[PDB]
């Protein structure tokens, strides 16, 4: 037996390996040592840190479940972290790239900082693409829109990074006039608006639907041609919501788009945009529900609308407004994954209450708009 002379007894600093691509290396820090010590101590000490600033670098601990990993925070002491003698700690590059669809609808890559949340990501992405209004915009992946999180990270909701994400408008709050004076600006709204209409966020009726396709061929084709744009030329996939595919719809089109003459393309997107503009439901975010009436046992669909200024009940089919509260009414909201509840104070007797999978969607998207109201209030 040999006793050693290295012994060193009641050892207090956290023993860890700190992982640089594939370099490892063993480090002490005191447990009270601030994350941004212990990343200037790793710059410091081993050279392969130096690869880029040091706000593009930070401390990660990773998950066998990618969605689990963690980016370390300055502010915050290691031993916050609940780290042991052993465990592993990456010296890890934040920049990702980031597939977006644009507005235009075209795809781009952007780096976004991958410890970053959504809300704080969406700023990014907009300065570069140089939108004004980012607190009314949000990001899908690839119908019901899926939208994503605003307090959380990408990695935590489980976004790959191959994955291209679309972003969108949601909070309708300010709209600028259209004019023909920015031709892009134009097409963006244009864009927006005929998109909306084709996915059945914007619903609307049947004869309205036909108009918007007849300047969406006004702006596709140029003007109407008897000789080339003659029966079965349409895809109507491609013209009009899906519940209207089904229908014998063509020629009410076609009719529409011989209406518009010599119509310019510019002049028929600002058409297209003012006349879904004039529309009632133009803003209003939709959500199918089930309500209990009294009496009758089975829950009746219902659609409940909101908007910058209130939430309405509205009827399935006709899309008329049974019943209307201003966001001022609410005293509180309530979300389950079953169901969606508005406390109204003393402004109603009993709750609303219905049955429903979205009631996280409509929490958030009522939440959004306060937050807006209150910011612009400042």
């Amino acid at each position: 037996t040999a006793n050693n002379p290295l012994y060193k007894e009641a050892m207090v600093a956290l023993s860890l390996k700190i992982s640089i691509g594939n370099v490892v290396k063993t480090m002490q820090f005191e447990p009270s040592t601030m994350v941004y010590d212990a990343c200037r101590m790793i710059r410091e000490r081993i050279p392969e840190a130096l690869a880029g600033p040091p706000n593009d670098f930070g401390l990660f601990l990773s998950d066998d479940d990618p969605k689990k990993g963690i980016w370390l925070e300055a502010g915050k002491a290691l031993d916050y972290y609940m780290l042991r003698n052993g465990d592993t700690m990456e010296y890890r590059k934040k920049q990702r790239p980031l597939k977006i669809r644009m507005l235009d609808g075209t795809v781009k890559t952007i780096m976004v900082d991958d410890s970053k949340t959504v809300t704080d990501m969406l700023m990014t992405i907009c300065a570069r693409i140089g939108i004004t209004n980012h607190d009314e915009y949000s990001l899908v992946r690839e119908d019901e829109l899926n939208w994503l999180d605003h307090g959380r990270t990408l990695r935590e909701q489980g976004v790959e990074e191959h994955e291209t994400l679309l972003l969108r408008r949601k909070f309708f709050y300010s709209d600028q006039n259209v004019d023909s004076r920015d031709p892009v600006q134009l097409n963006l709204l244009y864009v927006q608006a005929r998109d909306d209409i084709l996915n059945g966020s914007h619903p609307v009726s049947f004869d309205k639907a036909c108009e918007f396709a007849g300047f969406q061929c006004q702006i596709q084709f140029g003007p109407h041609n008897e000789q080339k744009h003659k029966a079965g030329f349409l895809d109507l996939k491609d013209f009009l919501p899906k519940e209207y595919v089904k229908q014998k719809g063509e020629r009410k089109i076609f009719q529409a788009h011989k209406n518009c003459g010599q119509m310019s393309e510019i002049e028929a997107k600002v058409r297209y945009v003012k006349l879904a503009r004039s529309l009632k439901t133009y803003g209003v975010s939709f959500f199918l529900v089930k309500e209990k009436m009294k009496g009758k046992n089975k829950l009746v669909p219902r659609l409940l609308g909101i908007t910058k200024e209130c939430v309405m009940r509205v009827d399935e089919k006709t899309k008329e407004v049974i019943q209307e509260w201003s966001l001022t009414n609410i005293k509180r909201w309530a979300a389950s994954p079953k169901s969606f509840t508005l406390d109204f104070g003393d402004y109603q007797d009993g709750y609303y209450s219905v049955q429903t999978t979205e009631g996280e969607q409509i929490a958030q998207l009522i939440a959004g708009y306060i937050r807006i109201i209150l910011k612009k209030k400042k």
